[PDB]
C-alpha cells in the first residue's frame, strides 16, 4: 500500500489528498515526541515511544496552547493566523506531504511556522503544504513545536524548566526527519529548513546551535533573524520573566522549584491570560517568552558566533516584505486601525518611536526621530505614519537581518537575498500597511494556484516563479535552473551585496538593501546607547 | 565746493572720481580715532582729537596690519584679498563715497569687512563703493577695525588689553557716521549697517550689544552670524590663548601688566608671526583672536539674548552662499587642492571632519559621518569631496545663520532670506569649490557693471537687481518697489519660512532652508555631546 509507511516508531497510514485536480499522498499529525503534559510540562521533550499497530494519520493533529487574536472577530486577514484545530498541550506532531507515486528520494523542506514564539500552528490553510509538494515534487514537512510559556519559560539552572525547549522540540522533529523521510521517499541528506518571522529565527537558530547543524543541508530564513531584538533574551531577564509570571499568578517564591511546581498546576489558559503581563517595558513587537542564550543551545552570544564563523557553513537563501512594521502598529500602537487611512499626528509619531525603541534613552529617541523625520513636511500625517512604520520593519527585520546576511556570508558557501514587494490585490487588510508581514507565505505555498481563492493570473505567475526557486534551491542550492532563458538571481556577494526585488514585473537586480537605515541600526545607535 | 566738508573733527578734502562715465565724490581715509600705537596696543579706541586746517581725504588709508595669504603668489583669486596699501597699526579710518550733486539727506549705508577677525581691509577694489552710491543714490561708507591680536586679544579683567577692542573701533566709526554723516547729505536717522563673513558676525553682535544699537536702523548679514562657532570665545579661553601666545614670544606670564608690556614691545609682524600656533585644536574655520563673551559688550550668553529677545528689534535682511565650505578645505584639509578635481578618498574625509569638529568625541564624528555619507556610494570620491565641502558650510556658516533668523524673527520687525547661488561665469578658482564665501560680495558691489572685468550681461542684470534690493532695503526695510512687476522677494515668518534663491533665473520662491541638517548641527548634536 502506498498510503502504509513503516518508520522506525511503527507502522503509519496517511489519507490520499486532490490537489489541482490530481492527487497526492498525506501523512497528517505523526507524532515525534512523547505528550509535554503534566510532570513534563516546561521540560525538554522525550522521543515518542515507539508503537505497534498503525498510525492513522488521516487528520490534522490539534494546536499548541497560545494566545488567540480576538481584535476582528470573523476577519479572515487575522484569523487566517489563529488555531484552526482544538488546542492541547499534547502537540508534538508534525505532518507530511508526498508526491504520488511515491518517489525514491527527492528533496525535502521541511517548515517552521511563525508566530513571534508565543502562537503558531502547522496546520493552517496557508502552510497546506499539498500545493508545493505537487508542483514542484518535493516532500513537504511541517512541524511543531511549544510555543508562549510551555515552549520557553526560562529558569536556568534548573532542569524542570530549563528554557528553549520549544526549540529543542523543533530539533527533535528534525531529527525524527533525519531518520524516517527515507521511508517516504525522502532524501535525509538533502533537507532544507525553512521559515518565517520566528520560524525565520528558529532556522537560523539551528543553523548556529551546534546541537542542530548536521540534521539539515540548507536553510531558508523569510522575515527573521537569530539576532532580532525581539528573538531573544538573557538568562537574568527569563528568570525575571518566570518569576514574574509566577507573581501574577500569586505562586509561591522561595525557589525554583516550589514556583514550577505552581505553574504547573495551573490550567493552560490561566498563564496565556497574564503572558503579557510580564513584559518590562511599554513597546511593540516584543514578545513574553523566546529563546534564552543559555550556554547549551548557544555556545556564547550570537554576535560572537557571526563574528567568529561558528555556524554551519551552507547556502542560504533569504529575504524580507516592504512593509514588515505595519502589523505591530495597528495592533500596538496609537493612531493606528484597521479601517481608516490612519494618518498619524505628531504625538502619536513620539508615542510610536517611544514603543519601537524601548531601552532607548532621551537622546535615542531624538536620533531615530532625525533618522525618520522629513523635515521639509514634518506634520504630513502621512509621512508620520509611513516613518513610523519603516521604523518597525527596519529596527526589528529588516536591519538585523541584513546584519546576518553579511556576516553570514564571510564564510557561508552561497547567499541569495530578495525585497518582496508585491502588494496582493486581493489583500483584506487596509492599503496603509502595505506588503505585509507574512504574505509572501501565500505565495510560496502556492494558494495564488487556486482559482476559488480569487488571485490574478500573473499573480499565480509569481507564485510559480517563487515555489520555484525555493525548491530548486532546496534541490541543489541555487535557486536557478543551470539553462533557463529568465534572467539570474545573483549571489549577494559581500563586495557587491546584490539582491532582487519579488514582485510581478521583470526581474530587477538592486544592491545594498537599506544601507543608509542598516548602519543607523546597526552601528550608530547602539554606540550611541552604549556610551550614555 | 562740493569736495569741502566741515565735520566736528575738522574741515575734509575729498577728491572727484569717475563712475560708469559719469563722477561722485569720495573721502578717502578719515581718521575716526586715535592712532593705537605704542602704549595704545591692545585698548579701547580713543576718539580722534579735533584738527584745524584741511584733512587731505583724497587718497586710501593704510591698512590694519594682518595676516597675508602667499600660498598663490600672483594668483587674483587670493589676491584680491589681501592688504593694497601699506600695512600700520595707524589703521583707524573710514572711506565715504557721495553722489554729486550732494544730497540733503539720503540713505547711508555703513561696510564693515569681513576675513575672519585675522584679516580684512576697506581699500580692497572689490569694497570700492562708488558704483553702489552712485547706481542706488546713497552714501557709503567702509570703516576699519583693528584685526587679529590687535584688535582682539582678550585678558579680561584688565584695562590694558580688555578685549573685544575691534568690536568698539566699530562702534566708533558707527559713532562718527551718526554724529557726522549729516555734512556729506547722509541720513543719520537712516543707516544700515551691513557686512560679509566676520562682518556680518559683527553687524549682528551690533544688534545684540546694547551699547551699539542705537547707532543705526537696519542691518544686511551675509554668510556671517554672531552666534557662529568661530565669531566668538569665552572669557577663559581667551586668556589660555592670550597667555599661550605670550609663551609664543618667550614673554613674562607672571601677570597680566608684565605680559601685555611684552607683547606691546614686540613688532607687529613677530605677533603675526605665531598667530596661529595658540589654536588649541587640528582644525578649519578657526581663528586665533575673536570676540569674547565680556559681560561688557555683552551683557550674557549670546544664546540667552536670542532667546530672552533682548537686541535691537528692527529689519534685517540676510543670506548665505551655496558653497562657504571650500575655500577653508583648500587651504587646511588634506586632499583638497586648487589645481584638481580634489576628488576624496575615505581617509581624508574622515581627516577632513575631524577638522570639522575638533570638539566632537568619537561619536560626535560618528553621527556627523552617518549624516553625510551617502551609503549607496561611500567611496565616491566627489560625493566625498561635497558632502565634506557641505559639512563645513553647514556647521560654520548656514545652520548658525538659521538659528538666528528664526531666533530674531520671533521678536524683529522683518525679515528677508536668501540663497545665493550663481556660479560666476569668469572665476578664477576651480569648478568644485562652487559658488564661494565671500563672492556674492562683487554682485553687491555692482563689479558687473564694469565692461573691462569680463561679466555676462545677465551677470550685470543680477547685480543691478542685488544692489536694488540692498538699497531699496536700507532706505525702507523692504527690498521690494511698491509697484514693480517684478516677483516679490517675501518675508521670512516663522510659520511658512520662505526665502528666495538669488541668481540669473526668474526669481523661484522655497522654504525652509536647510532644516534637515540644520535640526542636526542646532538641535540633535549639541545635545549628544553634552550627554556624553
Ligand atoms: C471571491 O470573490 C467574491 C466576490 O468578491 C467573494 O464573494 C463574496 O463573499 C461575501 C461573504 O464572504 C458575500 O457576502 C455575503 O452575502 C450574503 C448574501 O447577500 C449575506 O447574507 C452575508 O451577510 C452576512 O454576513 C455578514 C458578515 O460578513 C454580516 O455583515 C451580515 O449581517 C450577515 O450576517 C448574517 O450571519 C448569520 C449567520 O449566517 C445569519 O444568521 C444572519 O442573517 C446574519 O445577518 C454576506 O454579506 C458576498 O455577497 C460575496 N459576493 C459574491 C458576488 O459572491 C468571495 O468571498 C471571494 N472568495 C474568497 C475566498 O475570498
Ligand atoms: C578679460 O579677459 C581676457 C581674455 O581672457 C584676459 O586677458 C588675458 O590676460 C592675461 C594676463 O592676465 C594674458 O596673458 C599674458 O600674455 C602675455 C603676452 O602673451 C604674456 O607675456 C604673459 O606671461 C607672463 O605672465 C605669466 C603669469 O601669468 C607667466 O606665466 C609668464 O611666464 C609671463 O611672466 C613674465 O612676467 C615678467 C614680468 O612681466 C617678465 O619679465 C617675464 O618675461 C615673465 O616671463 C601672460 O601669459 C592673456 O594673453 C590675455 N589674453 C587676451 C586675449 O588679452 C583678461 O585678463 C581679462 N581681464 C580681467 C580683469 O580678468
Ligand atoms: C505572519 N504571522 C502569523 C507570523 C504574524 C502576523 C499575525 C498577526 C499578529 C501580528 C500582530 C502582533 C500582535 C501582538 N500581540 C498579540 C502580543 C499583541
Ligand atoms: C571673503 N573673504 C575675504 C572674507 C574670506 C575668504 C578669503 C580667503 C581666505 C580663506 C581661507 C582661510 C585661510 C585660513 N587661514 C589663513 C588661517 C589659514
Ligand atoms: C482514521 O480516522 C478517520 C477520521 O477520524 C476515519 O474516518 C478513518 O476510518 C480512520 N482510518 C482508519 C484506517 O481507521
Ligand atoms: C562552495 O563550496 C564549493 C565546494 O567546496 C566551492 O568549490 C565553491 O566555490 C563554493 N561556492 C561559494 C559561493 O562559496
Ligand atoms: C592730497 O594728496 C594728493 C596725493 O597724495 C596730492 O596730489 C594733492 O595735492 C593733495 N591735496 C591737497 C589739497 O593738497
Ligand atoms: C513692524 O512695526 C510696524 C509699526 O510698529 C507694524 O505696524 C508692522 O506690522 C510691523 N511689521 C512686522 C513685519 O512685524
Amino acid at each position: 500500500s502506498e498510503l502504509l509507511v513503516n518508520t522506525k516508531s511503527g507502522k503509519v497510514m496517511g489519507t490520499r489528498v486532490p490537489v489541482l485536480s490530481s492527487h497526492i499522498s498525506a501523512f497528517l499529525g505523526i507524532p515525534f515526541a512523547e505528550p509535554p503534559v503534566g510532570n513534563m510540562r516546561f521540560r525538554r521533550p522525550e522521543p515518542k515511544k515507539p508503537w505497534s499497530g498503525v498510525w492513522n494519520a488521516s487528520t490534522y493533529p490539534n494546536n499548541c496552547q497560545q494566545y488567540v487574536d480576538e481584535q476582528f472577530p470573523g476577519f479572515s486577514g487575522s484569523e487566517m493566523w489563529n488555531p484552526n484545530r482544538e488546542m492541547s498541550e499534547d502537540c508534538l506532531y508534525l505532518n507530511i506531504w508526498v508526491p504520488s507515486p511515491r518517489p525514491k528520494s527527492t528533496t525535502v523542506m521541511v517548515w517552521i511556522y511563525g508566530g513571534g514564539f508565543y502562537s503558531g500552528s502547522s496546520t493552517l490553510d496557508v502552510y497546506n503544504g499539498k500545493y508545493l509538494a505537487y508542483t514542484e515534487e518535493v516532500v513537504l514537512v511541517s512541524l511543531s513545536y511549544r510555543v508562549g510559556a510551555f515552549g520557553f519559560l526560562a529558569l536556568h539552572g534548573s532542569q524542570e524548566a530549563p528554557g528553549n525547549v520549544g526549540l529543542l522540540d523543533q530539533r527533535m522533529a528534525l531529527q525524527w526527519v533525519h531518520d524516517n523521510i527515507q521511508f517516504f521517499g525522502g532524501d535525509p541528506k538533502t533537507v532544507t529548513i525553512f521559515g518565517e518571522s520566528a520560524g525565520g529565527a528558529s532556522v537560523g537558530m539551528h543553523i548556529l546551535s551546534p546541537g542542530s547543524r548536521d540534521l539539515f543541508r540548507r536553510a531558508i530564513l523569510q522575515s527573521g533573524s537569530p539576532n532580532c531584538p525581539w528573538a531573544s533574551v538573557s538568562v537574568a531577564e527569563g528568570r525575571r520573566r518566570a518569576v514574574e509570571l509566577g507573581r501574577n499568578l500569586n505562586c509561591n517564591l522561595n525557589s525554583d522549584e516550589e514556583l514550577i511546581h505552581c505553574l504547573r498546576e495551573k490550567k493552560p489558559q490561566e498563564l496565556i491570560d497574564v503572558e503579557w503581563n510580564v513584559l518590562p517595558f511599554d513597546s511593540i513587537f516584543r514578545f513574553s517568552f523566546v529563546p534564552v542564550i543559555d550556554g547549551e543551545f548557544f555556545p556564547t552570544s550570537l554576535e560572537s558566533m557571526l563574528n567568529s564563523g561558528n555556524f554551519k557553513k551552507t547556502q542560504i537563501l533569504l529575504g524580507v516584505n516592504k512593509d514588515e512594521g505595519s502589523f505591530f502598529l495597528l495592533y500596538g500602537a496609537p493612531g493606528f486601525s484597521k479601517d481608516s487611512e490612519s494618518k498619524i499626528s505628531r504625538e502619536d509619531f513620539m508615542s510610536g518611536v517611544k514603543l519601537s525603541v524601548p531601552h532607548a534613552n532621551d537622546l535615542g529617541l531624538d536620533a531615530v526621530t532625525l533618522q525618520y523625520t522629513d523635515w521639509m513636511d514634518d506634520n504630513n500625517g502621512i509621512k508620520n505614519r509611513d516613518g513610523l512604520d519603516d521604523i518597525v520593519g527596519d529596527h526589528n527585520v529588516i536591519c538585523p537581518l541584513m546584519h546576518f546576511v553579511n556576516k553570514y556570508t564571510k564564510f557561508g558557501n552561497g547567499t541569495y537575498l530578495y525585497f518582496f514587494n508585491h502588494r496582493a490585490s486581493n489583500l483584506v487588510w487596509p492599503e496603509w500597511m502595505g506588503v505585509i508581514h507574512g504574505y509572501e507565505i501565500e505565495f510560496v505555498f502556492g494558494l495564488p494556484l487556486v482559482k476559488e481563492l480569487n488571485y490574478t493570473a500573473e499573480e499565480e505567475a509569481l507564485s510559480r516563479r517563487i515555489m520555484h526557486y525555493w525548491a530548486t534551491f532546496a534541490k541543489t542550492g541555487n535557486p536557478n535552473e543551470p539553462h533557463s532563458q529568465e534572467s539570474k538571481w545573483p549571489l549577494f556577494t559581500t563586495k557587491e551585496q546584490k539582491f532582487i526585488d519579488l514582485n510581478t514585473e521583470p526581474m530587477k537586480v538592486h544592491q545594498r538593501l537599506r544601507v543608509q537605515m542598516c548602519v543607523f541600526w546597526n552601528q550608530f545607535l547602539p554606540k550611541l546607547l552604549n556610551a550614555t
